[PDB]
């Protein structure tokens, strides 16, 4: 089961049906709050992560979980693209960064190499 | 421990020295060849794998590798950059894939999350 996290309405639809084409149970939420009452209620085994979010930064957010020790592996997906986004984001505790504009492919092979470990 | 497998040695020797500043012990080996040999006389928690290599192809030897169930973390840090390059280094058992050229601090932070 995955859970991504994005707001962007069209983007969004289409990462739910990639994941499930890959064979997941995938739910979309579009803003920080609505990812923390989707945590409370189901079990998520990968979190995808955008960073620019209406009601918190994604970043902050990321921070937030890990505090509360969840373990689960994070792909953060951003149109955030330095060099000093990309170490901020792993080293708040993000498994990997990928920038936009990316591949689907290659998400799916990053996510398929985070859930293998 | 790192082992780096890279066969240019400028680039190498630079980042024996990234590793060591980061607090690890590190070896590095410039042949798929010398990486066998190393693997066999000492233990690796992570292995930094250069693709281009004199004599066997690094996504074969990697190949191998898993083959042979070993099951440290491994990032790819390659010239090779093409989509289909990235995903085929994926499949084949990398934990992550760098393209060149990048920034030492981010090869840094990504060995970091793999540690993790
Ligand atoms: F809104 Be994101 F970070 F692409
Ligand atoms: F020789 Be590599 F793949 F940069
Ligand atoms: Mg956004
Ligand atoms: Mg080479």
């Amino acid at each position: 089961k995955i859970l991504v996290i994005e707001d962007d309405a069209l983007l969004l639809q289409g990462l739910i049906l990639a994941m499930q084409s890959e064979g997941y149970v995938c739910d979309g939420v579009s803003t920080a709050h609505e990812a923390a009452l989707s945590l409370a209620s189901n079990h998520y085994s990968l979190i995808v992560l955008d960073l620019g979010l209406p009601d918190e930064d994604g970043l902050h957010f990321l921070s937030r979980m890990r505090r509360e020790k969840m373990t689960q592996p994070v792909l953060i997906l951003t149109a955030r693209d330095t060099l000093e986004d990309r170490i901020s984001g792993l080293d708040t505790g993000a498994d990997d960064y990928l920038v936009k504009p990316f591949a689907l492919e290659e998400l799916n092979a990053r996510i398929r190499a985070l859930l293998r470990r």
